[PDB]
């Protein structure tokens, strides 16, 4: 029993987290075989943040004037090279804990694990959303771009997420590993501003069975509501619209809990335009929507 | 930016999760050096758990009634014996990954990483605080027994918690490392309740904070109060009284945001007594209480 925002166990990822310095610019790197990956912002000096020009920057770079440092053991770079937003630093050695990995890119609605790192330095451990406007709502400061976003399946690491920056309204911003940016942002430091957010409607609902499977019950009613009834409501709220996808989806949360999602919907929309009357849904006073489906079954028993 | 829940990165522990069998038993052990300690337990059988006396269960083992299981490989047990609640079996093999570590027991109102675990595999990480009650509030199923938790300073691990049981509230209890369990409970499958919980004062304080720090700010107010006056309010709502002592350990969040103690106690007196209207501190609704000042202090900047 309980329900706990959980992260995938760190340390496959640990073991891969570097320090990238480039003058006087530390940020952490991620070290796969014998390449290391980091943001490309790293070779700016602080005039060049402004406005650079990247294939400017990086052509008056050599190899040396890269220090990728594995705890204190330098690493020696041999070789660089610019992947859209982040820069590949070919080095000696090869790690040697290297895992099975991946780079995928995410979906906004899908959850990862953060490792929050500085100075190479594994900090923190935490999960994350993309939110629908592309922008995620972590906890970072100073000095921690070049953390990564993660899953893990089976021994097998997806990397989603590297961090590159905080916006003005203080939500995070990065790439996925092949250096595109999750949303219309670009390195460069000007005020950008994400779209307007939207609730995730499937995992508000995923949550709600979650509850349910806890023993969580006094938000269920008898009623039932259709597809499109329940979408008016989701407008009016700033929620997504439910597709029949997403029904599908939550089958075997509806399956085990013996609540059709449409039913579940019922409680939702109840919630919606009634709130809680001081009672909590897991320990929050707020409808939660970082919790995939995926989430809440990996989590949670099979049993209700 | 940003405030999460954080927890320590995990590889350190991860290194050190085994698999320990007794009969149709499988629950987690604890590998250090050449001793796996996991709860004492493993060696009841059904009928046992109802109410067992281990002295006699333990006498009636030998070394080959335990298979232990660090991964595929099976570890060879040497020497068995009891340490209160905890099991200790020796090994051949000196545990190659075992970090620096000592076992510590934590006060309540502190809070640690778990690193939940399954037949001897990490599956997931998050933050506890240990209730005043000496429960957590965990994320458990069956076989999650002799998973642990930790905090991490300077590559030293203290371990402070090892899971054995789930009270029919859904809430967790479990022993220290030397097998003394926290609070008023016994290792044997009978209900048993804990004693009235509380909310950690000390700890809403410290997030209010954070939550100025990160530049949530609308839920101050130009009032100051006195201790004494505070904590008769501070009882009216469950609340910890607030020590003197409290105050001291929340000077540096004090120091850095230069609202006063009993300037944020007059703010937390006025969230009590008229709640939140709407608005939301740090994503929450609730006041959350599982913030130590120094989980505030290490995981947000150091600039207001
Ligand atoms: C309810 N509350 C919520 C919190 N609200 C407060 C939030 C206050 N937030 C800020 O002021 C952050 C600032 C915003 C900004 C952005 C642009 C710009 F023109 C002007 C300003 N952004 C930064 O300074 C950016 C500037 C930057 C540098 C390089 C690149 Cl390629 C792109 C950018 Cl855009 N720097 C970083 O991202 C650091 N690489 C890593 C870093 C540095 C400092 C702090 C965090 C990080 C991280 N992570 C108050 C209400
Ligand atoms: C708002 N919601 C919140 C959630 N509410 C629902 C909560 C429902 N919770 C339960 O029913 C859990 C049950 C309670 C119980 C306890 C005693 C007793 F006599 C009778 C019942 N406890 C167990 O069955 C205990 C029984 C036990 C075995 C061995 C020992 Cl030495 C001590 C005990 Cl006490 N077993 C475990 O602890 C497993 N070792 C590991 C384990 C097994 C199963 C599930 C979880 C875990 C873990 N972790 C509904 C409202």
């Amino acid at each position: 029993s309980g329900f706990r925002k959980m992260a995938f166990p760190s340390g496959k990822v640990e073991g891969c987290m570097v320090q990238v310095t480039c003058g006087t610019t530390t940020l952490n790197g991620l070290w796969l075989d014998d390449v290391v990956y980091c943001p490309r912002h790293v070779i700016c000096t602080s005039e060049d943040m402004l406005n650079p020009n990247y294939e400017d920057l990086l052509i008056r770079k050599s190899n040396h004037n890269f220090l990728v440092q594995a705890g204190n053991v330098q690493l020696r770079v041999i070789g660089h090279s610019m992947q859209n937003c982040v820069l590949k630093l070919k080095v000696d050695t090869a790690n040697p804990k290297t895992p099975k990995y991946k780079f995928v890119r995410i979906q906004p609605g899908q959850t990862f694990s953060v490792l929050a790192c500085y100075n190479g330095s594994p900090s923190g451990v935490y999960q994350c959303a993309m939110r629908p406007n592309f922008t995620i709502k972590g906890s970072f400061l100073n000095g921690s771009c070049g953390s990564v976003g993660f899953n893990i399946d089976y021994d097998c690491v997806s990397f989603c997420y590297m961090h590159h920056m905080e916006l003005p309204t203080g939500v995070h911003a990065g790439t996925d590993l092949e250096g595109n940016f999750y949303g219309p942002f670009v390195d460069r430091q000007t005020a950008q501003a994400a779209g307007t957010d939207t609730t995730i409607t499937v995992n508000v609902l995923a949550w709600l069975y979650a509850a349910v499977i806890n023993g969580d019950r006094w938000f269920l009613n008898r009623f039932t509501t259709t597809l499109n009834d329940f979408n008016l409501v989701a407008m009016k709220y700033n929620y997504e619209p439910l597709t029949q996808d997403h029904v599908d989806i939550l089958g075997p949360l509806s399956a085990q809990t013996g609540i059709a999602v449409l039913d579940m919907c019922a409680s939702l929309k109840e919630l919606l335009q009634n709130g809680m009357n001081g009672r909590t849904i897991l320990g929050s006073a707020l409808l939660e929507d970082e919790f995939t489906p995926f989430d809440v079954v990996r989590q949670c028993s099979g049993v209700t």
